[PDB]
């Protein structure tokens, strides 16, 4: 990744064994649950395209998901090439060549070119552009991997209300891929059990979740 | 977070993998015991709003508490807008735009903007303001996960007095959001709910006894 | 804590997760054995009062001990307000009251300013003294046995008995009377060998003599 | 490694104990799975030829693979000698670290223009490790066939895991046709019903069952 | 400890939590096996007297050994005093100053970073290691004379127990007098081979001769 | 060890706890498998003689090997004294000075940072590695001549044991012994390949 040194300059630094083992562990233990995505975004803070490909290359299984992520990256690189064409000719002195999509994805660019773009003034943040594409692809994986539907989650008989809300917003997080509403508010009350659903309407309009869960505490 | 450079300048550092894993382990082991909050504040020392959002996003379960946490933050952000409205217009050179509630919460602000606010002269501590709101919502969550009232904490017939006082003040800590409270009534409620053997010894000590004297007396 | 920047400059730093987890693990495993106190002092090296309150606040259990700790802190702060009872000259800082040392009515900026002043006032070191004074009481409380009740078993090795004698003595005292008390409660066999060595014998001589 | 300092200068650091431990534990757990190669490349960031030999020397088992690795390195080194026939430029044995000192390696890596003997040697190592991953792959891609009761996702998992070990981590037309051709007769109908050029997300939403 | 700053000046640093935990673990898993002493010296590299007292204070059990160590420290501080009985003449440390019982950290650093320096931490560590050597010897269970090769014991396992026992009995200080005992206590089959090797054989040759 | 600060100067550093614990755990786990030696050389990067004695002194068991190591060190130090006899000239180290038995830390640093340096730390590490090589060869349970492919053993497993054994003890002679000690089935396939076959070719021809 690109970090700041003691001269106030941005310089390249090798990716650390801890960051690599942390990314491997969250994938082994949590597959593609929605919370994996912010963890990926945090562990790849300051990453170059080479680093992002490194982290993605340490995933041993889930190869169908990885191939989908590649097809998503290829569609974002094609759109980048449409909106930002590369002009022919020699590069102005002290400047970098224009990055095409395959440069941002680290397939046709060198590490030194990635450093050049990311530390230029102004910087062309090819690590952040590529990471947006990867998170777009991973969000589509989180939805495809989600088992139950938000419509399916209905409260049990003797199940406490807080456990039903737990399963509710967890499934909702996988359905929207951690994207954040009276639509989901009315689904919560509708799919409850008859005992609490009666008191929920009696609370009034636009009650807070705190108020709802105090009303169905017992 | 934003840390002191060896030069002495406030500069942005990435959130460390050790910090991320520490917060994940605290939530999975301690759930929402009261001591989780000072651990959250200590692990998020110097955090930007983006870091705070990152720590909350690593929480896998407790999604009910997380939705309730969002609702507390929205109510604090709406209150920040009422007190500090944004003066419309262009921003003077070398200045930052006035932050609104969603900027402090990190939903309509960028990382570069949060860095500018926190390292400005004088600083606008959008990271500290956001953490104050998060702790307010976490206070509610600690009370919700601690259902047992302090009135229902009663020493068992053969329970050691020290274990009874432990359950008493840990229950009192969740109810009172870890706020320091000197109050005679709770100190007499402690003696009121001791078992008959230690209650006899405590009354034979006289009123206004310190906690150390009380625990020494019921050491048997 | 307040640490050493390479420019000889005193800078504030966040408590690391390693220190936080270390102090938590020490209390969970060792409770309040006497060795917890020097571990707290060493883990709080260079601490502002806010840092000390943070370490105390991460303790999950032992809330009876923590309430006792507060009662000692309040009684020590009440004595500081006696011995060191408003305008503030430019460049300088206010004078600290007991609640300022404990970090209840003071900020991190006021604390850092006190501990980096040209005439320094170590509010963290004064606070740490108050905390250790309270941790000592908690260690005496948690010691299950008095030093008088430590007696060598009939078949217990002299080494194992002296281990319990001095571990108890450490918690109680958180000397000739201890030496006479040590030989007086050895089992009868070891006892007369101790009387046979004469007085003024080192512990190394005593333990190698009781080896049989 | 030859890494950036803090005053903007390239200096030589000792290999970190945490790095050596991470490499040893990766080999013990993953053996020679395809993901071992990018892991080796990330942990050898900036390494000199001496550092690379150190990493390979910490491998305890797999001494058959380590000997094939040596034979790949010898082939690359001999080809380097032929392509660079006789500032003294490094020979193949110099790049491999058998005839060069640590000072000569640093002097090559930090010259201007540099001769990156660490990156060259790492290229030969990765080429040798790729032949080992390919050799130790259990199954050919042509024998991956969807089970009658196997969910389509699990079949695509095995297909690309096998293809990664076969092609040694290198959308091809022969693979897109092979994936449809070896699916069970039920999903193979639904796939050809979508038409040509369907995305994998479309093919897995259809045969989601 | 006292460490080097990039400014070239010797600065004081807080003892790290990883160093503290490493020392607590060593004492808990090895007790007073001989190799604990070199691990203690390495973990206390650069230590001040205050740091050395911290490491000793984190030892949980073994309080009989800790009291023995104090008695060794007092004796060395007394001998130091007997061996050490102008405008700007620096006050030199007493035995209690080196041990840290009567000196502040500021005074300790003053001696350690003076020109010329007085390494009170290295002097104190010298006394501690002496007392630790005494504890290692006393804690050694078996005498070197009772180390005998079993009838079906491999020669290498016997030599392992022999030299490990010898290390505790000598506290890791430095002989054909040991080679004689090694040969004499080998079982009859390996002893016949060792005699046939003639005198002056290396250990390497002895273990290769007794492998079958 | 001796590492450089941010002034281009070589400075002394306390050996770290993480390095010490790593070397202790290496000896506990792997004993004296051949890879212990390059692991030692890597963990003692830049070490002084005092730091090398520290690493060896923290080994708990294997005292038979540790005494063998002392006898190897004594032989190398005596040979150094033979090859450097006594005759603003700097005093040069003796064998006991390189081993750290008669030299202080300040003298070891003075040698290692002098211009030009006398690297007593690297010279000592050379002697120690020579001694560890004898130990690894000693601990080697089986001769290379006794590694034979079982009648049901996969050829890859036989080659794994063969080269792991050859590594502990230490080429056309080895390629002969590898083919000679294979079971009669794979030995027929190997001899039918002809000369010049790589190990990759041999393992492919006998993978069945
Ligand atoms: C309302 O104020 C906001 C609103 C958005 C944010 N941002 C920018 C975030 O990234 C927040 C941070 C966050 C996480 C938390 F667990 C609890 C909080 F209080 C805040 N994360 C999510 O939205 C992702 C998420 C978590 N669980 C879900 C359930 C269903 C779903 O569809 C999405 C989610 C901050 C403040
Ligand atoms: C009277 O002296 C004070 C008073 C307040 C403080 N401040 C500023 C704190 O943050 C202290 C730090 C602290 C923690 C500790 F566990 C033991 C100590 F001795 C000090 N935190 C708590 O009090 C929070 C707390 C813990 N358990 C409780 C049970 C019931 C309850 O209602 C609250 C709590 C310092 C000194
Ligand atoms: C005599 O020389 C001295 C005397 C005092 C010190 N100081 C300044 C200390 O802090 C020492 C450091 C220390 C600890 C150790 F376990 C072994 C050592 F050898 C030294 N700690 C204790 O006294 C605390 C202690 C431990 N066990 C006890 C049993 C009974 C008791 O009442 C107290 C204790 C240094 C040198
Ligand atoms: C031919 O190209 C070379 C040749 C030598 C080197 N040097 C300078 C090394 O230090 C190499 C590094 C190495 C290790 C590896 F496991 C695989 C590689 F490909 C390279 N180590 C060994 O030779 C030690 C060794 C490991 N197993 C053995 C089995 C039998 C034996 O007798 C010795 C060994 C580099 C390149
Ligand atoms: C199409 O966009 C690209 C294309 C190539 C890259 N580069 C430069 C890489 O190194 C990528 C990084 C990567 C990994 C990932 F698992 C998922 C992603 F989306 C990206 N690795 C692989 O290609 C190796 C690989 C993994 N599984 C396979 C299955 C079969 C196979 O034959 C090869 C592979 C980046 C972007
Ligand atoms: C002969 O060359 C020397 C001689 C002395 C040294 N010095 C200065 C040491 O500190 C050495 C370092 C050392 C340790 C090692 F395990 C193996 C080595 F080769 C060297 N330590 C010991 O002697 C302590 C020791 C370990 N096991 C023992 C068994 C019986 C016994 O009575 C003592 C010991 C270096 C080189």
């Amino acid at each position: 990744p690109i970090v700041q040194n003691l001269q106030g300059q941005m310089v390249h630094q090798c990716i650390s064994p801890r960051t690599l083992n942390a990314w491997v562990k969250v994938v082994e233990e949590k597959a593609f649950s929605p919370e994996v995505i912010p963890m990926f975004s945090a562990l790849s803070c300051g990453a170059t395209p080479q680093d992002l490909n490194t982290m993605l290359n340490t995933v041993g299984g889930h190869q169908a998901a990885m191939q989908m992520l590649k097809e998503t990256i290829n569609e974002e690189a094609a759109e980048w090439d449409r909106l930002h064409p590369v002009h022919a000719g020699p590069i102005a002195p002290g400047q970098m060549r224009e990055p095409r999509g395959s440069d941002i994805a680290g397939t046709t660019s060198t590490l030194q070119e990635q450093i050049g773009w990311m530390t230029h003034n102004p910087p062309i943040p090819v690590g952040e552009i590529y990471k947006r594409w990867i998170i777009l692809g991973l969000n589509k994986i989180v939805r495809m991997y989600s088992p139950t539907s938000i419509l399916d989650i209905r409260q049990g008989p003797k199940e406490p209300f807080r456990d039903y809300v737990d399963r509710f917003y967890k499934t909702l997080r996988a359905e929207q891929a951690s994207q954040e509403n009276a639509a989901t508010e009315t689904l919560l009350v509708q799919n409850a059990n008859p005992d609490c659903k009666t008191i929920l309407k009696a609370l009034g309009p636009g009650a807070t979740l705190e108020e709802m869960m105090t009303a169905c505490q017992g």
